[PDB]
């Protein structure tokens, strides 16, 4: 049996309630040998090791810990045979694209968490984090970049996202779909990645400790342009537009980031609107300001990849070919 | 025929490109008798009077032009037998609540906009401006609220939002469905909102020029609370909270907004996560820290809501009850 | 606490099975006093009087059940404050709506099953049954007719369809949404079924004991007409065509149903695309055929309507209207 | 610019009506010339060749038709550099399964609707016609497999299917996911199909002028075996079964089709839910009756591959390996 590594850091797969019943819970209580035993299946299908990376909420999610995920799995990819993280379903769609442009492992990287605690009726945890080695375990998932299997299917890390507040179906490749659906232990994967991943990308946080600033904006009716200028006070590296429609931005918030971006702040269109990219070539002229185009990247997500993008370079244009191959 | 009375704002509907097989396009450039000259049909199903309120792209819609919306609407109400707004995509969303809210005319409300300019080849204003006519002029769609008719599709203003940048079929009743569908200028209703609109609301802005500031801050792995304090030291009446999953904080953003709230600034939980509720009792003890939670309200909705809340109150106990009942 | 009749079929809810982590089992085996023991959380929110009515998979399910069914809660009506029913996913669409027209309680009847078997990990049968019987015991689910509880969601039986083969979260309200969703054992309504529902039709399923019978026949390229003919000579009361596209049919299921429809035997229209109503004033001339248009509902759901619009009257335009407002 | 033939068969984009503000209109009426006059756009991108090979409806679409189009295909394929078939939505997905199992073309196959009929207010066809050029003509369309395009949509024809009875964006690839979408003219391809297609099928349709007979029979609440017998006396080569949930199927069909299974012809496990894969080792024992489960495809598409595998052999176990390959 393949040897899976399990990489814990905290969620609602490893949190508690005092009741069944009640909705009211904790999250990131329970430790990774307690995940495991819970799934005395596991030892059918994998020889299964835990190791206990932090215990947090994914709300709580950060640099560090994204920093230490990846030098973890790199420099231990040779001592096992694929990688399950367990995760808060919060924030995973984050973590599961920043793994996935700085895995230079080889071997299958496979996201869980659970949408109901540990302790409540039905819970999801148990059977979502067998199907996670079972994941891990397939040699037909690698090459594929880093996962995230929950439901029942397998995604893959650039368009996965949360779809519902409390679903236990909610996480979805709202975009381009799944890469494959689990039935009974086998994987039927009919998809993969076009866009590069893992050791196919040129950004290398071996010996990083540090990641460049970029926040979010959120843009609506009436928008304040305080939130960018705080930014740009701050001498943020990089800001992140959560547009209207096609990436659109109030007028204030537009004359902030035009500023900053011929000033030097780097400045990525993305949009609120859950599915669809933002596009080039609509109503903002992105070569004029040194604007960067997400495409169908959302606004968390266009966070990580321009945050990886300026450890390598500060020209707009540089970023848009990144935004447009990564 | 009846009377339908319409209102132009702007929008891509109003929108013009050099070319009908380009995506390069201004919007907000027709005039609004020039959009129904190009439906002649419309004298078959209506006697329709045009008049131009402003002529913007929904991306700068703001306090001023609801207010002036809402009062026209009111004040107008008897002269007409319905009201068409056509509008922007961007922004409708967040109109068609706001005036969901304050309306107290009794006659059919009904906002359309176009993801196609008027230029495009199978430009899609044309009989999108027409179905609204044809629900605005059905006696049935009365007592439903504010809607907004898109594809063949009747919404209302609440749950109505824009899930994908560029497709003609991109809003939808995400949470509760719509109301009906429109097919040959006939609409088979099936559905009524539940909760309070219009004249069943206390939101009365007839005599307001302002609203109250509330503004919208995001959520993200590692994000700053450096736009939760912006607002908080311009004083802002409210700040609402696109938060992680179910209405979750990153750690030191709750750390400024739970402080917000116990010196007076007004917080509402809501989420990124583009279906499904912020519900209470979850991870976050809300009467603890006077939060609100927003429930199905996505956070440029709930900032609709939290705007005319505290017309009537600052006490969260009283808002969370408003976030319960409208 | 209110008393709550549970009422068993069976389904995989009662489904058996050899192992946690396989998919092989049987359906329909568990005992209903088993089942209510599965969940002794029960116990503090309802009194649970459980029967076993039949204990099939429901690809097995027919009109005899139905019938005993619609005669045991019409009988029972008001010994009870609530009925569950708990089902197999395979058919509980048909019988929710069967029900949703034949039943005349006026108090809660809520159907419910379980994608995954008792047996496997991760089983969701437990909460579905929980939430089952909080949506029975609601005050505020009376009078909306049949529902399906499934997934934390309350679905009106009328437009709830099994929408995938294994998800867990299968059962939606594909064309006018839910009624409202469940958490932490309350439910949030925001929608009611228009259509007129249980005590409001006309329909007496009293004296029956069997059904008119109505077949279902399926288009596609190149189709063959020997189904239909096959339900003529056996002398169907009526025949649903799955047609396709805006309900439209093959050259020769046309002729077949053409000569059909004026010698007698009632046909309608609906068609195998699962979302959106089979129209009149398409391709096809329902006046001039006396053929029927069945609206939203799909061909399951149609032969329902039909069934028992045959119980009251032949005429083609009898039926159509009773298509419109059931 | 490249050189395109538009292969035109019919559809309600070559449909008529009195009016573009109603519904009533015929289908496949409308030449391939008038077609591309009335989008002189496709001048500028393409050299279009209109070639008609016939003008239907495509509910009356069938198996002549398709192996006249196959082999034209394969035929001219070297005097082009990229097909283009305008065709009728109710059947689109079937032919163009078909076709994706017959050419042996490396260029691309791109298929095309509409929705809304020529003649209509905001209709549909010309966008998608350009929309569809310029998939043909794009370099980085060929070797994924015949496609289909609609609204602004790149469809593989394994996956594509008919969504929704009337909306213009109701072609989905409800599965997997669609291969890209088209903005001002350019496609950004992020998948392609896994399933071997076109040029690494063995299937050779250039001999054959007729196809292996195969019907479909439809399961629900009790169901008939009239029709699954009917199939049977007259000696079709195989049946594709519509089961209930999981390709399961009701107690007569089941008997009539074991039977059938034993004595020659094969029969396949496909379901009437409309996303899913109906899977083997669930409730129904395909190795113990000689059974072959469909997987994804839903029964017009299991019916095109076992009308070809049925050219192939009729052996179950070969037939399920085809199946798990195609
Ligand atoms: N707040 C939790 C939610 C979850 O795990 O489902 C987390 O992300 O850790
Ligand atoms: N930016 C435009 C988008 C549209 O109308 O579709 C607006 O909201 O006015
Ligand atoms: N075959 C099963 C399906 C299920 O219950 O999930 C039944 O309907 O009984
Ligand atoms: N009945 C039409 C449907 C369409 O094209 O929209 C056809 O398939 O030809």
């Amino acid at each position: 049996l393949p040897n899976i590594t399990i990489l814990a850091t905290g969620g609602t797969i490893a949190g508690g309630g005092d009741s069944a019943t009640k909705s009211n819970y904790t999250a990131g209580k329970v430790g990774v040998e307690n995940l495991v035993n819970a799934v005395p299946q596991l030892k059918d299908i994998a020889n299964v090791k835990g190791e206990q990376v932090v215990n947090i909420g994914s709300q709580d999610m950060n640099d560090d810990v994204w920093l230490t995920l990846a030098k973890k799995i790199n420099t231990d990819c040779d001592k096992t045979d694929g990688f399950v993280i367990t995760h808060g379903t919060d924030t995973m769609e984050e973590t599961a694209y920043f793994l996935d442009l700085t895995v230079k492992c080889d071997k299958p990287v496979v996201m869980v968490g659970a949408m109901r605690p540990s302790t409540s009726m039905s819970a999801d945890g148990p059977f979502n984090l067998y199907n996670a080695v079972v994941t891990a375990a397939d040699k037909a998932s690698a090459n594929r970049g880093v996962l995230v299997v929950m439901n029942d299917t397998v995604l893959d890390g650039r368009d996965v996202t949360k779809t519902n507040t409390t679903d236990v179906a909610t996480f979805k490749s709202v975009n381009y779909g799944p890469l494959g659906y689990i039935h009974n232990g086998k994987i039927d994967y009919q998809r993969t990645p076009a866009r590069k991943h893992t050791s196919d990308t040129p950004f290398d946080v071996s010996k990083l400790n540090e990641l460049p600033k970029v926040g979010i904006v959120y843009n609506y009716a009436n928008a304040s342009d305080l939130p960018a200028k705080a930014l740009v006070d701050a001498g943020y590296d990089g800001i992140v537009s959560a547009g209207v429609g096609n990436g659109n931005l109030y007028k204030t918030v537009f004359d902030t980031l035009a500023t900053a971006a011929k000033n030097g702040t780097a400045v990525v269109r993305s949009s609120r609107v859950p599915t669809g990219a933002t596009t080039q070539d609509a109503e903002v002229d992105d070569a004029k300001y040194g604007f960067v185009a997400s495409g169908t990247l959302n606004p968390q997500k266009a966070r990580v990849l321009l945050q990886l993008a300026l450890t390598q370079t500060k020209d707009p244009q540089q970023i848009q070919q990144i935004f447009n191959q990564y």
